């Protein structure tokens, strides 16, 4: 009985390991819940617009009900993206690690959905902005694939990981505090089979209990 | 020194990080009248994301055999990398957006980290050398710098160091302006001082 | 009692004459029909993806029910764009003339909505593909603004007009044969006031009778 | 001759218009071993649309006073125009998409028609001279060429002539392959003949 939003961030299709692993979760979830709604939002194989100055002017307008129609057009994609999120209970993000972070498309999706007055708010206490998240009741699953090894907790390269740790922080800011990460490592060295098998078993167990 | 200046804010006149970087650049020019500055805009104009075509071309096992179509998939990348090779000092100006950098700057990084060109594999090895970087960043909030209560939330410039470090840019200076949504004088003064000695 | 799809193609906001003139029509239509639905689709101030080879492979797939999930993701924007069109009775397009044609964003929107099996079909008679439109019951209004003069019927530069004449042809291919064009000329020379006044009077009359 | 080759199909190996243009280019190179070819991809990589920032910059009443931000809005445009100025023969390969050209090619045209640079106003005047163009186009259907039953539906190459003509490219040859969805030998042979004399 969960409404799902699945956001796919790899540019690769059938060859994407993070997409493949997320679809394993999604299809397993579907077996346990034949009537559940799954919405898919592509941010890897299709371009997502970067934040523009026109976006900034509209999103942060002091009196939002006065936005011109052109300004509203600047926020239209964002509203649709935010709407999908509000209409979901569980958010699944699949993503590669690209250069120690996420693909630029995912960063752009994040930039569209953190919206003043919509997914976060603030007040000034003694002149200092205090921030409050506006999403509530959400969960998130991050499914990730990496070419190298050691980027996870306790790993030799843990300090170079600005992908899922950064995702955690951004999602938490808008109120998604329950976040699970499943990772496959060693993709470039292909061992990697063990890593993917373990990721699949983990996701199957999460699907059953979700 | 030859300077490549990468601007990441979508804002023009209103941008603090652009304005501060331009303060430095004008002061560096006075102290070194023969300096060349190349500007690469990644904030006010779109920069394409990495695609599957790009992955196939960039990681081609036998680059000398890339087809014309594959080379076309890498043309922007080659141009971007070329700008970096022809420079001594890299200046990057950027906002913090959602605890990281604007998507355009991430896209720029994704284009210039290139197997066989800016890094190699034997174990990974940087292929750029002799370069320095100055990162100029503006943020709406407070406490994202060294020793700050929000330091562990900062995935902008610390991530930049990691990516720059991987391709061999080790000498990196960060000058940050905080409290934009609520220091610029200090950052400015710091940038002028820096310009008078680089 | 018409459902409206308004597609705005100028990159300019408050300064857009074609956008301004179309909103005049839309607000006049709204006065006569308080309960009518108007959907707005921005193709000028926001990027619209160009057709890719991945798009081609999916749209023209011989057995569409076998498209992979990745392929479907390649068509997702297109489906949403086509859906807006099917859900409308009247299509309003506002557009500048740019270099004797339309802005690239509008061309991209057109490239997304002409879809095999969806807005057009074909069969082979003696080996020759015969095309059949799939949209029916639609009308279209094209509102256009031009910097120069003489691009309309009988004008000295009529043969250089590949904007609205080309729109007519593309819309007709998918079945929109009832098409009206309202044009303001002389924008770069600013006379132009006469041209805009006449365009407004024309659009107000069309709104009342629609 | 110096050649600028603009490719408009999103397709790679499978593209007919790209393949035919490459047949011509290879044959022109054999006949003129010292020729330089610049390739500009507008089909397989995105090309930005004109924005309002671009309009404000390009039609600036006093260009010498454009701010750095405005110049950045025109950087791609300047690079694209530069390629055109440095060439003698422009070769454009393109599909017909929906009775016109792919959106990328329209975007390319929108970037290179520039007030004060490729055309002027006194009455409009072309500023490019001494250039030729070869347009190589592939179409799925039949009868879109001169004397064809669908000639009045053709807004691809005839529109290209109008846009090219406005900026001063008057000498234009069109070679078309039709019936792709259902002539290439002829077009090919025609391209080889053309290469052996340009
Ligand atoms: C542009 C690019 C950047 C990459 N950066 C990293 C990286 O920083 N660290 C890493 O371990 N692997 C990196 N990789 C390897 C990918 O993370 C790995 O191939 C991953 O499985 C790709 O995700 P996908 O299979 O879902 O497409 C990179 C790959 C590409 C194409
Ligand atoms: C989309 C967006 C996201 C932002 N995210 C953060 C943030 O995570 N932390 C912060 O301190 N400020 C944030 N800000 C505020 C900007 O960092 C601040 O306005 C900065 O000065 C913008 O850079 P610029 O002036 O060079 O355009 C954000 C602003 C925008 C528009
Ligand atoms: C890039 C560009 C190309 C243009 N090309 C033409 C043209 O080919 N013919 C013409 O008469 N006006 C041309 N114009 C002028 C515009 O058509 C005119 O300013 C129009 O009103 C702009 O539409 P808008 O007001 O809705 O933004 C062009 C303007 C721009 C910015
Ligand atoms: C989106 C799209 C639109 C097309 N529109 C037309 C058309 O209007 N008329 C036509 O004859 N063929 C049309 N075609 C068929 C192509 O013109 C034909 O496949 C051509 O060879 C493609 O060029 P390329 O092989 O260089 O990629 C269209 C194809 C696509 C994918
Ligand atoms: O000394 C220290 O703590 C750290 C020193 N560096 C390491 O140990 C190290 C670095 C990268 C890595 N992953 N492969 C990657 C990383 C980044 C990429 O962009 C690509 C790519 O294919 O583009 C592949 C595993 C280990
Ligand atoms: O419990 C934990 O791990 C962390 C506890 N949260 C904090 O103390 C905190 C969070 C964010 C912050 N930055 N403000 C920002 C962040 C996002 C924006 O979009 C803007 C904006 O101006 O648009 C400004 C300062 C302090
Ligand atoms: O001899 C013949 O039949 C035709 C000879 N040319 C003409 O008479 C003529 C050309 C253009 C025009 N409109 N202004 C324009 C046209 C194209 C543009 O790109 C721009 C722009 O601002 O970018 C403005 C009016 C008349
Ligand atoms: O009555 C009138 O004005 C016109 C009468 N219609 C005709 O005779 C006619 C129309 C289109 C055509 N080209 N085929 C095309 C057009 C669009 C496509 O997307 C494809 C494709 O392969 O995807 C191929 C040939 C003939």
């Amino acid at each position: 009985m969960s409404r799902i939003l699945a956001v796919h961030a790899s540019p690769r299709g059938e060859r994407s390991q993070s997409r493949r692993l997320a679809e394993v979760f999604l299809a397993a979830y579907r077996e346990a819940h034949p009537q559940a709604r799954v919405a898919r939002r592509e941010v890897g194989r299709v371009p997502l617009p970067a934040v523009t100055e026109a976006f900034v002017a509209a999103a942060f307008h002091p009196q939002p009900e006065q936005r011109s129609l052109a300004m509203q057009a600047d926020l239209a994609l964002s509203d649709q993206l935010v709407g999908e999120l509000f209409d979901s209970d569980l958010l699944v993000i699949s993503t590669p690690m690209y250069n120690f972070s996420v693909p630029s498309g995912l960063k752009a999706w994040i930039d569209q959905i953190v919206r003043l007055g919509v997914t976060f708010d603030f007040v000034l206490d003694n002149g200092v902005a205090q921030y409050r998240p506006l999403l509530r009741g959400k969960r998130a699953l991050i499914v990730t694939s990496r070419g190298g090894h050691g980027f996870g907790p306790g790993g030799e390269n843990q300090a170079m990981n600005h992908a899922d740790p950064w995702l955690r922080t951004a999602l938490g800011f808008i109120g998604i505090d329950e976040v699970t990460v499943v990772a496959a490592e060693g993709e470039e060295s292909g061992s990697f089979e063990d890593s993917c098998d373990e990721a699949e078993q983990r996701l199957l167990a999460l699907a059953r209990s979700a």
